[PDB]
């Protein structure tokens, strides 16, 4: 029922990854909500359950497959399926707990992790911060295998957490930010794995705040500036939506758009 987007790390190229991220965005946003040229994800309020999730089927060179489930309201990876088992992060509320019962309904074994799926929790379990976890095609290839083998005992909990961190950034964060997509394209082009620099980290950390600032803006102008970081870690001040158009690809719904107010 839910749309499926396929990607493989096997012989991945800049183009195949670009096609994948574009398709993910296409299934996440409906086209109904575009503000300052930036699409907004569907509002959770009144969103029918048959429109709530998308599925990302990840394959690798090792001939293994896992399916991630993404919530369309925030691009959040809520859980995954590998063969006869499915695993969901501890839901943040009762609504999201009910919603996930509509996922992988034919699977033999259903588990809900006792831990939530946010970076802070996953970093704790991994024993490493995002800034020390390498990203790229190699890490993703390995992440798919680690997720696949979890139910049989082959994957340590820190490895599982690290593997989620890799998947979330290379799929959800890349979907959210053209900038992060670009950073992943670079890694794929040269087949060189590397941890995300401060520009990537601060964008990830600022997605919610940027979404709200843009939506609350006065004709694009922020009431309060947002501080981002450059690749070298130096501060970059954001005063306006204009500078973000090439950077942010989609936003979480935060408030209803104000009337057009033409002159
Ligand atoms: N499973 C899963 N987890 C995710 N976790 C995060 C995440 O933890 N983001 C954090 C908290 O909102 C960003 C942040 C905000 C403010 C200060 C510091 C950091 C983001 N995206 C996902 C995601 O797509 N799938
Ligand atoms: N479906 C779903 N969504 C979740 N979202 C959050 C979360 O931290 N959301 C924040 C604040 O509302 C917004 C946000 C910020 C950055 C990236 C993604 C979402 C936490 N857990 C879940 C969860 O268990 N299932």
């Amino acid at each position: 029922q839910y749309p499926i987007i396929n990607f493989t790390t096997a012989g991945a190229t800049v183009q195949s990854y670009t096609n994948f991220i574009r398709a993910v965005r296409g299934r996440l946003t409906t086209g109904a909500d575009v503000r300052h040229e930036i699409p907004v994800l569907p509002n959770r309020v009144g969103l029918p359950i048959n429109q709530r999730f998308i599925l990302v089927e990840l394959s690798n060179h090792a001939e293994l497959s896992v399916t991630l489930a993404l919530d369309v309201t925030n691009a959040y990876v809520v859980g995954y399926r590998a063969g006869n088992s499915a695993y969901f992060f501890h839901p943040d509320n009762q609504e999201d707990a009910e919603a996930i019962t509509h996922l992988f309904t034919d699977v033999q074994n259903r588990y809900t992790f006792a831990f939530g799926g946010n970076y802070d929790r996953l970093e704790q379990l991994a024993g490493n911060l995002r800034e020390n976890i390498e990203l790229g095609n190699g890490p993703l290839e390995e992440a798919i295998s680690a997720l696949y083998y979890y139910s049989t005992g082959g994957t340590q909990l820190p490895t599982l957490a690290r593997s989620f961190i890799i998947c979330i950034q290379m799929i959800s964060e890349a979907a959210r930010f053209q900038y992060i997509e670009g950073e992943m394209r670079t890694r794929i082009r040269y087949n060189r794995r590397s941890a995300p620099d401060p520009s990537v980290i601060t964008l990830e950390n600022s997605w919610g705040r940027l979404s709200t600032a843009i939506q609350e803006s006065n004709q694009g102008a922020f009431a309060s500036p947002i501080q981002l970081q450059r690749r070298n870690g130096s501060k970059f001040s954001v005063y306006d939506v204009s500078i973000l158009i090439p950077i942010i690809a989609l936003m979480v719904y935060r408030c209803a758009p104000p009337p057009s107010s033409q002159f």
